[PDB]
C-alpha cells in the first residue's frame, strides 16, 4: 500500500511550521471547525507562513502582502494560473472557474466582454425591476407584524436576478417554489457542506480519472441535466444572447458550462452578502439611518435607482465593503504551483497549493483596528487606500471574481430599494453576536431574522 507517508514531510524539512498530518488524513480533519476558523486559528499560532495537508498535497499558507502580490498578480500567468486540482466534473471542465492554463485564458477573454461595466450599465434596467418584487414580497412580510427570515426574501431575490440576467425569464422564486428551475436551482444551496466524493478525490486523486469514466461528476447532475437542456431549448429561440453572439469559439458545451456556473456562483454568495448587511445595519441602527439619509438625498420621495446615483452612494459603497471584510463569504484564495516554484525563499514542488487566508487578514488586528467590529468608516475615501492584498473578497490579478462587479451592483440595487420602503431592527429571535457556521460558503449557525417596518 504504498500510498500515505510520501510527502508528509516537506514543511517539516523545508523549515515552514504547521500542524502534525495524520496519515491518509492530513490536516484535514482540522477542517470540520470552518476553514475561516482553522485559518484564522494557524495565522495567530504561526505567523507569516505556515504548512498544512490535504491529504498528501502540501498547502503554503501565506500572509505577507508582497508575497501574496507575487502569487496573485506577477507570476500568476507564469506560476499560479490555476485554482486547485481538476476532479470529476463532465463537461463542466470548460467551466471558467474549472478550465487551467491556457484554456481558461481563453474562456476568461471571451467571457471578459460580457462582465465591463458598460455591459452592466446596459443590463441595469433588467437588474432594476427585480426591485419592485423584491419589495413588494417583503411587504407582505412586514405587514404580517412578524420577523422576516432574510435567506428566503433575499434568497429569492438573488435566483430571480442571477436568472433574469442570464435568461431573460422572470421567475417569481418566493411566490413559485414548485417551479422547475427553482427547485433544480435550489440544490446548489448544498454547496458549502460536507462533500463525501469531493474529499474522496482530495485524499485519493487517481480516483478522478475512474469517477470520470463512470460518468460521476461532482455537481448535481439532475441540475446540471435541466439547465443544459433549458439552455439549448432557449438558443432555438441576457448573459445567454451576449454568448449566442460571441458565436477562439465558444462551443455549445463550453457556453452551457458558462451559463450554468455563472448561476451556480451568484445565487448562494449574493443571498448571504445581502443577509450579512441587514444583519449589520440592523444591530447598528445610527448605520443605517445615515445610509437611509444618503439614498433619500439623493433618490428624493424613493425614486427609482439609476446608474449614477448608485455609483455616486459613497456610503453605500462604504457599509458593503466592511460586511464584505467581515465576513468574505469565499474564506480563502488558493493557486496551484504548475511547476517548482521559489515563494519566498522557499522551494515549493509542483502542483502544491498557496492559500491566501483572507478571512484570516481581514480580522487581524495588525491591519484593522477593533477587527470584530463593523466600522464602514474604514473604507472613506478620505483615509489612506486600503491593500488590495490584504482585503480580498474578490481576491486579485487576472483571475479574480469575474462578476464582482455585477454582484456589487445586484446587491447595491437591492439595499437601496429595501432602505427605501423598510426600516430594519432585531428581535428576541436575533442572535447577537452573529456565529458562523462551519459550512464552507460564509453561514450563520442561526438564520437571520429580523424586524422589518416600512416608513409609511
Ligand atoms: C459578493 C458576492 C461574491 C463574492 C464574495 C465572490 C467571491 C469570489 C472570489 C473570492 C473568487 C476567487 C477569485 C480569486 O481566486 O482570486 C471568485 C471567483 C469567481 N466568481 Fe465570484 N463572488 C461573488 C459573486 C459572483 C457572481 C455574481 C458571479 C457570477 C457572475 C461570480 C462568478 C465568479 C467566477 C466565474 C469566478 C471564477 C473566476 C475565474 O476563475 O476565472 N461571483 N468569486
Ligand atoms: C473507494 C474509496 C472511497 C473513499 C471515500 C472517502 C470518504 C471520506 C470521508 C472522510 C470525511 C472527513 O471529514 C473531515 C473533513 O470535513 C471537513 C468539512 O466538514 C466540515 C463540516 O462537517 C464536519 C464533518 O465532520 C463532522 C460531521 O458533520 C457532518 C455535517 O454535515 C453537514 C450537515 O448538514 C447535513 C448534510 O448536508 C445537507 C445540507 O442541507
Ligand atoms: Cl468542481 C471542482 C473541481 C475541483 C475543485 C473544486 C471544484 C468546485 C466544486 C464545485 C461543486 C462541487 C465540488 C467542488 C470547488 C469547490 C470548493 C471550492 C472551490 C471550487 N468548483 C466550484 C466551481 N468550480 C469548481
Ligand atoms: Cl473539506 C474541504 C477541503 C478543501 C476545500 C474545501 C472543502 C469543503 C469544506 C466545507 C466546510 C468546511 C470545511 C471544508 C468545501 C468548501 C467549500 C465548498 C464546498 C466544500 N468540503 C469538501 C468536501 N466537504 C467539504
Ligand atoms: Cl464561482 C463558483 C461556482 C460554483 C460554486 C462556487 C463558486 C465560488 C465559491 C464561493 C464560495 C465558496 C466557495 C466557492 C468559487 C469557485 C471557484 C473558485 C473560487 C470561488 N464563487 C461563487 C461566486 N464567486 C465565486
Amino acid at each position: 500500500a504504498l500510498y500515505g507517508t510520501r510527502t508528509h514531510g516537506l514543511f517539516k524539512r523545508l523549515g515552514i511550521p504547521g500542524p502534525t498530518p495524520l496519515p491518509l488524513l492530513g490536516n484535514v480533519l482540522s477542517y470540520r471547525q470552518g476553514l475561516w476558523k482553522f485559518d484564522t486559528e494557524c495565522y495567530k499560532k504561526y505567523g507569516k507562513m505556515w504548512g498544512t495537508y490535504e491529504g498528501q498535497l502540501p498547502v503554503l499558507a501565506i500572509t505577507d502582502p508582497d508575497v501574496i502580490r507575487t502569487v496573485l498578480v506577477k507570476e500568476c500567468y507564469s506560476v499560479f494560473t490555476n485554482r486547485r486540482s481538476l476532479g470529476p466534473v463532465g463537461f463542466m471542465k470548460s467551466a471558467i472557474s474549472l478550465a487551467e492554463d491556457e484554456e481558461w485564458k481563453r474562456i476568461r477573454s471571451l467571457l471578459s466582454p460580457t462582465f465591463t461595466s458598460g455591459k452592466l450599465k446596459e443590463m441595469f434596467p433588467i437588474i432594476a425591476q427585480y426591485g419592485d418584487v423584491l419589495v413588494r414580497n417583503l411587504r407582505r412580510e412586514a405587514e404580517k407584524g412578524k420577523p422576516v427570515t432574510l435567506k428566503d426574501i433575499f434568497g429569492a431575490y438573488s435566483m430571480d436576478v442571477i436568472t433574469g440576467t442570464s435568461f431573460g425569464v422572470n421567475i417569481d422564486s418566493l411566490n413559485n417554489p414548485q417551479d422547475p428551475f427553482v427547485e433544480s436551482t435550489k440544490k446548489f444551496l448544498k454547496f458549502g457542506f460536507l462533500d463525501p466524493l469531493f474529499l474522496s478525490i482530495i485524499l485519493f486523486p487517481f480516483l478522478t480519472p475512474v469517477f470520470e469514466a463512470l460518468n460521476v461528476s461532482l455537481f448535481p447532475k439532475d441540475t446540471i441535466n435541466f439547465l443544459s437542456k433549458s439552455v439549448n431549448r432557449m438558443k432555438k429561440s441576457d448573459f445567454l444572447q451576449l454568448m449566442i453572439d460571441s458565436q477562439k469559439a465558444l462551443s455549445d458545451l463550453e457556453l452551457a458550462a458558462q451559463s450554468i456556473i455563472f448561476i451556480f456562483a451568484g445565487y448562494e454568495t449574493t443571498s448571504s452578502v445581502l443577509s450579512f448587511t441587514l444583519y449589520e445595519l440592523a444591530t447598528h441602527p445610527d448605520v443605517q439611518q445615515k445610509l437611509q439619509k444618503e439614498i433619500d438625498a439623493v433618490l428624493p420621495n424613493k425614486a427609482p435607482p439609476t446608474y449614477d446615483a448608485v455609483v455616486q452612494m459613497e456610503y453605500l459603497d462604504m457599509v458593503v465593503n466592511e460586511t464584505l471584510r467581515l465576513f468574505p463569504v469565499a474564506i480563502r484564495l488558493e493557486r496551484t504551483c504548475k511547476k517548482d516554484v521559489e515563494i519566498n525563499g522557499v522551494f515549493i514542488p509542483k502542483g502544491s497549493m498557496v492559500v491566501i487566508p483572507t478571512y484570516a487578514l481581514h480580522h487581524d488586528p495588525k491591519y484593522w483596528t477593533e477587527p470584530e467590529e463593523f466600522r464602514p468608516e474604514r473604507f472613506s475615501k478620505k483615509k489612506d487606500s486600503i491593500d488590495p492584498y490584504i482585503y480580498t473578497p474578490f481576491g486579485t490579478g487576472p483571475r479574480n471574481c469575474i462578476g464582482m462587479r455585477f454582484a456589487l451592483m445586484n446587491m447595491k440595487l437591492a439595499l437601496i430599494r429595501v432602505l427605501q420602503n423598510f426600516s430594519f431592527k432585531p428581535c428576541k429571535e436575533t442572535q447577537i453576536p452573529l456565529k458562523l457556521d462551519t459550512q464552507g460558503l460564509l453561514q450563520p449557525e442561526k438564520p437571520i431574522v429580523l424586524k422589518v417596518d416600512s416608513r409609511d
